[PDB]
């Protein structure tokens, strides 16, 4: 099966323009009804072998919303529940999701892949924070969606845009880099707006390795760090033979099945499935824990480095969004990225900060606030202007 081939597609539900406006009034108003669709497609694994993945497709429509519509590829945030599908989540939430209320309702066709190893994908694990497969998964999700859209005769303008939140920001940028480098004829990319993504991946882990960074405590670090470790091992198979080489017991024997597994990140954190950040020294093996921040040859550190998104020159008008209150993914990531891009001859990337400006609000939880806040900001400041 050629990459991007549409295997199955199904329409779940639809939300009226008024119902969406009602949610927004709880005053921005929707201009489009929104149809929720799901689909599965052919794509590739981290070794280029065949694999499948699932995705979500939001289609705008309405008397005050005639086409043509731009196509926006979206990268979702860290997902530890293997079976999780975005389309069904939106359906369960009855349209209560910013992708519907802020973008699709305004005329943006939204396409998002559940990523390899998640949703309906047949991949044995999820290549968490793996630039190449995050990009290939997104690219192919967009290819399959275009087939669904063509069959429906949905009017597309031809313009393509990208965005994503958290891990999704990393996904969005990784996808942008891949398109510009090889697929500019297939995808006419006119705007990219990564949100709170760890572009300076390796340095981000180094900075929060103690459990806290310049911004504040990185509360979810044990969970996000463990996911990265297990994933990078799966992807590169160069960190350890037994989890016991990296984690202390009893965590060594229970960590791999969780990323991804039968538990959502919320579940794990609320029920202390893994120790809290203040007990990090009893979690990671002392050797590994001290070696990572002081040894650039550390295999996990090397795998993170291979997934940095700094060494290139963005050509698409880009707007990195995030918050100075964010202690989960420090805005330093965007700043470092900008400096790197400018040093490589690119002036296409801008930055916007949605933080309160009050250090009193710095927090790991300020991270989730950037999702809708930034969706709105990047849409108003960049996306709308590139339609």
């Amino acid at each position: 099966p050629a990459r991007g081939t549409l295997l199955t597609s199904n329409f779940l539900t639809s939300y009226t323009r008024d119902a969406i406006s009602a949610m927004l009034a709880s005053p921005e108003q929707a201009k489009c009804n929104v149809r929720v669709a799901e689909f599965t497609y052919a794509t590739i694994g981290v070794e280029g072998e065949p694999a499948t993945a699932s995705g979500v497709l939001l289609i705008p429509g309405g008397e005050r919303c005639s086409g043509p519509y731009p196509l926006l590829g979206w990268g979702h945030p860290t997902e530890a529940l293997r079976a999780q599908e975005q389309a069904k989540e939106i359906r369960d939430a009855k349209g209560d999701d910013p992708l519907v209320t802020r973008l699709a309702s305004q005329g943006y066709v939204v396409v998002g892949s559940d990523y390899l190893g998640l949703g309906k994908s047949n991949y044995a694990y999820h290549p968490y924070l793996h630039s190449a497969s995050e990009a290939s998964a997104t690219i192919d999700a967009m290819r399959a969606a275009r087939s669904v859209l063509q069959h429906l005769k949905t009017p597309l303008s031809g313009k393509v845009m990208l965005s994503g939140y958290s891990q999704g920001g990393h996904t969005a940028m990784a996808t942008q880099r891949e398109i510009e480098a090889h697929l500019s004829k297939e995808f006419h990319l006119v705007a990219s707006a990564p949100i709170s993504g760890p572009y300076a991946l390796e340095q981000t882990f180094l900075d929060s390795w103690s459990g806290s960074n310049a911004v504040g405590e990185n509360t979810f670090f044990i969970l996000l760090g463990s996911y990265a470790i297990v994933a990078m091992q799966h992807t590169y198979k160069n960190i350890y033979l037994e989890p016991g080489q990296v984690f202390q017991d009893p965590w060594a024997a229970k960590v791999e099945p969780l990323f991804p597994g039968k538990q959502s990140l919320t579940d794990m954190f609320l029920n202390d499935t893994l120790p809290s950040i203040d007990k990090v020294k009893s979690y990671f093996q002392p050797g590994f824990y001290s070696d990572f921040p002081s040894n650039p040859a550390n295999p996990f550190r090397q795998d993170l480095a291979r997934n940095n998104l700094l060494e290139w020159a963005p050509q698409t008008p880009t707007l990195l969004c995030g918050s100075s209150n964010d202690a989960t993914v420090p805005l330093k990531n965007a700043q470092t990225a900008i400096a790197s891009f400018q040093q490589r001859g690119s002036n296409q990337v801008a930055l916007v900060d949605t933080g309160t400006g009050n250090a009193s609000d710095n927090s790991a939880f300020a991270h989730m606030l950037t999702k809708e806040s930034c969706i709105v900001v990047v849409r108003d400041q960049l996306l709308d202007k590139q339609r």
